[PDB]
């Protein structure tokens, strides 16, 4: 089978005009929360919205037997104010993901944003993560840039202040999906920040201790590690003159291969290996386009994978569906 | 012929001093300036340093014929206060360059720093532009980021902030090499901030109007273009909606093949295509360290270019030659 | 008739979704569009949602004959970043507004959100004016605080900053309706905002020479003047040593009637005269509560005024219909 | 008997020249103190200066027996720096208000300010809070904006932050006199900020567990509540769907009937009843302005509510003199 | 005779009162005025204040027969917002010392503040400056501080933002009499700070282009120079590298003689010379304290410089009289 | 004998090159640390440089003995961040005045820069004092202003910040050497900056309690203390109304007679007595310049001690030797 490990959920409207509300009151009309029947929150799965089919066609039409959702990462919102919509915002937009998953099992599995608010002690989210896992969420999406490209920045990932969080993962033994969120910036748009900040949290990851002291954890990094396994060789260099090589650390690492060219995706498989990749598609979304050229859509990347004549049957059974259930703790 | 096009001087150690004494007095004791004989700047370029040898000795060692050396970018400071001093360190920098190339012209062809001033405009780096061009430079290094990861960032280069300078280049005929200087940052060093940045600058020059505008200007983007063409798919994928895609714009781009793996230098070249890459390692630099695998250098990349079965003897003339030749107009 | 001088769009949740969508891609995306239908729109005006039941069926059963609607104040982040999704959006609220009275136009009559960016020169609303006045905008909700009471605060409503936009009124003859946006305190929720917000653009335009410069200039402030007609007394006092006093530039003001309480609008009425009093109601909305002494929503209002002796016939058509036709320029329709 | 509850000293001058000083040198000449005699501070309370007579004359003329007298709020500079001269000037300030008190006891009963600096926790006014009731003071204004209108403020009065000044008030049965002080806006000026301020502090204990937490807190909020009794319908709509409703908090309240206009009285009092309103009139101030209808000064409000026809004899002693009795502790005197 | 050029005004209360009422209510109020009658103001100059005698009493005993007063600097609030009241209270101050000179013309002259606020143009002092001189003012003090030691600082004395008042100065004939007002410093309160800003004063004057710009520019730097003739070696040493020696500019600079040690007043007048020094005392102020060892009040100083014998009768003419009616131009 | 207790390092040029690169780098190249031979840090003591000789040469020109050498001060740049490369920097600069005075033992005392960053509690320099007894040093040199005339300043040294130090110095029975680093400030150069610094440091230490709490805490205030001696009379008058006088704390104070005119010598020895002045030049530098109306170097200043009459041989034994070797512990 083929499990998608990257995708995000088609919603209601009601929940992102929820969004609003929040930001426009700040909290002063109270939590509430978004209103939505069962019947409104499959349509939503079945809506074209911007995209060439809906989401469950596209699945569909791509060989895709089952995919992870989670939040729409942009619209997060973790540096937003005040603190208490980012946490509400965060909340029920998980819910609404346990409920679209309940009502369509065959599909969508839950994976769950954390209410990470810039500069927030990361023991914030636990509360939101013990709700999820109560649910049954099988992951959460970590953000490595809270502040959403502002002024300011969080810790690097091998920060201390990030331990108990790992702490807490470990326990659950459920794995963090790094994933930016939005960017205030002008020359960085969000699309693009994705990959700048999968490059700083793999590179965080692969020059500090965090694999020493949590050799457990759980890490897949979106959109084939951002720059990270392209411009290796320069990182590994520099880490022959330290204590660890930075390709030591790196094979801790898990990676999506969200990538929407041939020779990216097979970059990345060379490099890493099919042990550590976790087949992911982001479709719906940016790359639900045509290619005019082909005719085919640039997120239908399985066919890509299973036509790599250097992988194994093997090799593809844990690039498509084999690594996801291990990492995600997927059960028969 | 091989032409390396991206490498950074090897500088007596008064040029370093010289900067901190700047810091330190802030130009209270005037402009001064390097203090450095012949014998001195030559010594520099055959002293081992922390290299497993000397700058000149490596490049023998690699046959590389020729080198374009340029500042030691993470050392040009271009946040730094009060802006004077980082116009008179630049100023000092370039001529330290000219002289090491004409005292040793059988290796080194000089590229100039620009004296950026985070906030400043753009115009004020010309009159050391129409100096180093009266001295013989072929090029100058670009920042897209003379913040250095500080709180505030520059506009995105599609922006007409930066169009006073594209202007000039176009009229010099000269081209700009996008690099990075250092960074702020606790998060990002400044060698990974220099893959970040090539990924922003470039990004920025191939969703905006520049090429449209400016059909002949010429930029050589650092280090295979930062994530660039690994993550190629998404980026022309959001394209298909624009006056011009996300490739058509690249395609007036040049890329440096500074990546010390194999399927790196390979990828870029088959996203780009021999035409528009030229020859560039930083040796030495981070790169400059033995893969006990092999005994050899990490920088040591031209024979993974030599030995690619893909590439006609004549694609590889212009990766190692011609490319450089015309971009940075070099005389035979 | 009765004419509600007070009224904001009750709009598709597409609108408000593609709001989040703008701060979400702050524009990257381009500036696009809200995607709706005629139909949508139309239900919209009849959704039950948060109120006891639809927009118009609540204007029915008040005997409202029409509504004045303008954007819905608290959405319009003056303060939010870029400056160009808070243009993008007030043109969106707008263009959706004169298709809602478009499509029913025996209830609604168009009013216009003005794209105040905290900071920015106010003739940067003016291209949005022009188009408005093309659509059939009958007046513009004017915002004393684009900064969203936040660290910083624009020039006070006496200074130059906003001659160019009075001009421009008084081009038109159309009149400014104050109506404060959001606000970022903790300490002063949005609903409470509007209120000293009113009060504070009445201060200062009846300690100004607004009016000296601007005679014909048409403003309508906003629940009954915040606090200005209950406080009136101690800025009088202190006015005596000026130009003019507070309660003659004062008197050259428009007041709406969205008070939920008879005492109030008592005083209102008294204050400053059914000359220059305008129904409104914001039905539905924040009063949009069943009163239990009545059985009634609180902001059903209009037997209150329609039940005070000391007024006469003619006193409350001027409130109910005659000063809403001549500030907002409305012709014989229906 | 007429008791005013909302006074300000007058002060000799060298009170306010001690503060200039105070800012100029900063401390550094240390603490210091206000050089003044006895025959000054009598003196003070005679002078005519910027009103038309003398403070006492002023009373006399006006019928009034005794008044509550507290500092100028505007002089108390809670946003000020160094800390040091906000608890100094406070300090100094409440010592002259006990002396003038004492040397006219016939006249004036002491209120106090609090030594409140921005950011400060509230505990830190606790030991001025102690000497003050050693000296007899009967009740604390009480600014819920130290900040004066700044680029930050406090947190809203339902915050913990608050409560252990609660807790205090509650302990000595004295009461908080809500009264904010300078302000820093251009657009906002000091007299116009106070009624902003009333409001959003009415507000926050109307929204908040204050009351609950703390049924025997007594607070006056002053100048008739700002906007609250007028806005009232409004924030009670709102109020539907929470613990309490925003009246059955309000009612707790004391609010003192500093208002200049006839209708705005009737306002206070028939919205929150004479068993709740304490007679305040701010004399001399904002209000000392002759009335050109009545021939009078405008903060000469007792004959308002003397000839008020729907309050008993009874409902005017309480609003007179009973009430602040009651909450002000003031026992049998003159 | 003996006339003291450095004397601050004995003002009503009223005046000071005023200050704080501008600061209370912001200019709500308006602009109002200092109410005080002609007799208050001569009261004034008899009341002890904090001193061992009044004012006039002061001057008589010491056998000084006429002083030049000034704003109290300490009071002058340059750094107050909004800027009105600056210009307000300045106004203000400057018209009580106009009447105040008009009723006690036999024993004080009047010298102006300027309204400097810190951050405007220095042109937004002239209208006051043409005020002050239809009033007969002789010079103004001028104040290099007007932020009052905050978190930024105006720019050095020899910058063009200078340049349009010395200008006027030197149009009017007038002096400009340094003197710092307040400081915001919990480590240099307002004393210090006075010493400190006249050091940093002086060595911008006699480290620029001023004097040979305007020739004729009269400034007395007050307290005899802050620190610079104790610390003027390496000043000048530091010189030697330059354009024109320190000592060279300073020679232009008038000095008074603000300081209450023998050995300082010494060192002034060796270093400066006779013809550069005026005899200041700052009595009432203080130095208005008694030495217990002797009996005398510090700032009785005049008798130190009658008693020094390396100075001629004509010496003593000029520091005591002469170089004050030059500089001030008071007339006979 | 002459011991001339302020001198700062002379060093090879590879220590000002370190400082530039750990800025540059901002430590992601690691501590590292200056990698110079023996050979090249005697060169330095021998170097001319900009002087009329070298530092080695100059003492012996002068007759001075011995020179207690220090960190360049205006070098030591504690606003810098991050904090570890300030801390880095002092350690590597006192490690290689370690080396030099080793390797010239004839002729240098060593004494210690402080790791001071601006904002840290002053405990933070306590393991490098530590390390630095243990190599034989003899004094510190305390900053009163590690901002460096930035928009925020330290606490005045009478508050209790300081006080952790204080203690060490008395358990060490060892001296704080007064001296303020570099200045960001246009008008306020570092040359300007330290005298300034020096008043406020002394200002500071005589109108608090820290000789009251410390009875025995040596501190040398350098440059002759500043503006103190020279503008003393205002400073005593002030004090009158206090705990103890200003001149009372003052006669607990150490000066060093840093001063480069006769007349400011005369004043500081005839203000503090002999058995409060330690002589001091710092030759080389700013005072190493040649007054061409004697053919000396203005630095050269013993013989000004040597002929004062007013001085006994004993008094100037006092200041040429017995001070510094009592107040800095050295043995003979
Ligand atoms: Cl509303
Ligand atoms: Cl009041
Ligand atoms: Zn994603
Ligand atoms: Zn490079
Ligand atoms: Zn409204
Ligand atoms: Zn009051
Ligand atoms: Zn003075
Ligand atoms: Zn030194």
């Amino acid at each position: 089978m083929i499990i998608d490990c990257h995708g995000h959920v088609s919603a209601p409207v009601e929940l992102w005009a929820y969004k609003a509300s929040l930001l426009a009151h700040r909290g002063s009309h109270g939590r509430g929360g978004v209103k939505v029947t069962d019947e409104q929150i499959i349509a939503a799965a079945h809506h074209k919205e911007t995209w060439p089919d809906g989401h469950i066609e596209l699945l569909h039409n791509h060989g895709t037997d089952m995919q992870l959702i989670s939040p729409r990462p942009f619209q997060m919102m973790n540096s937003a104010k005040p603190a208490r919509v980012v946490h509400w915002f965060c909340e029920e937009v998980n819910t609404l993901i346990h409920r679209q998953c309940t009502l369509i099992p065959e599909m969508f599995i839950p994976v769950a944003g954390l209410p990470q608010v810039a500069g927030e002690p990361i023991e914030n989210v636990f509360a939101e993560m013990d709700r999820c896992v109560s649910m049954g969420f099988k992951g959460f999406l970590l953000n490595p840039d809270p502040y959403e490209n502002g002024a300011e920045e969080a810790p690097p990932l091998g920060d201390r202040y990030w331990y108990p969080l790992y702490e807490k993962l470990c326990e659950l033994d459920l794995p963090a999906h790094i994933h930016a969120t939005g960017s205030q910036s002008e020359r960085s748009p969000y699309s693009l920040h994705f990959i700048n900040e999968e490059t700083i949290a793999t590179y965080n990851l692969c020059t500090s201790s965090v694999f020493d002291d949590f050799p457990q954890l759980k890490v897949v990094v979106s959109h084939g590690g951002g720059a990270i396994p392209y411009q290796l060789g320069r990182f590994e260099s520099q880490s022959r003159r330290s204590k660890h090589l930075f390709s030591e650390r790196m094979a801790k690492l898990y990676f999506d291969t969200v990538l929407y060219t041939e020779g990216a995706l097979r970059l990345l498989i060379e490099t890493v290996g099919p042990e550590r990749c976790l087949f992911g598609s982001e479709c719906p979304g940016v790359g639900s386009t045509i290619d005019p050229a082909t005719g085919k859509q640039m997120d239908h990347i399985a066919p890509f994978i299973q036509k790599f004549d250097f992988l194994s049957d093997a090799d593809k059974k844990l690039i498509f569906e084999d690594n996801a259930r291990k990492v995600f703790n997927l059960e028969v």
